[PDB]
């Protein structure tokens, strides 16, 4: 399922703001739900020096183009600890086939990277 840690982003507003974050994501990221809500579901609030900038660009284009893609990406927990995440980005469509949300699912792959 990989539903341990996830957020939902609003596909129909610029920057795809997070409209839901589960307890797992808050724990994994180090950020309280209050701090995550309305941030970009691209999670650029977690990017930093070591984050691969080509990967950041591919992640942006995935949202921009309403695509389904997944990435390994070096991000930073709230306390500045660097962590390798596996991130899956998946558009969610309504019954009229319009993309309304993005489901973004995350796991820590630091141990295996």
């Amino acid at each position: 399922s990989h539903m341990t840690n996830f957020v939902l982003g609003n596909a129909q507003i610029v920057d795809w703001p997070i409209v839901y974050s589960n307890d797992g994501f808050c724990k994994l990221s180090g950020y309280h739900r209050a701090e995550v809500m309305q941030k970009s579901s691209a999670c650029s609030f977690m990017y930093g020096e070591l984050t691969d900038k080509d990967t950041v660009e591919k992640v942006r284009q995935t949202f921009e183009n309403y695509e389904m893609n997944s990435f390994e990406i070096l991000m930073y927990k709230k306390n500045r600890t660097p962590v390798w995440f596996f991130v899956k980005i998946a558009p969610i469509r309504n019954e009229q086939d319009k993309v309304v949300l993005f489901l973004c699912t995350f796991s820590d792959i630091t141990a295996f990277k």
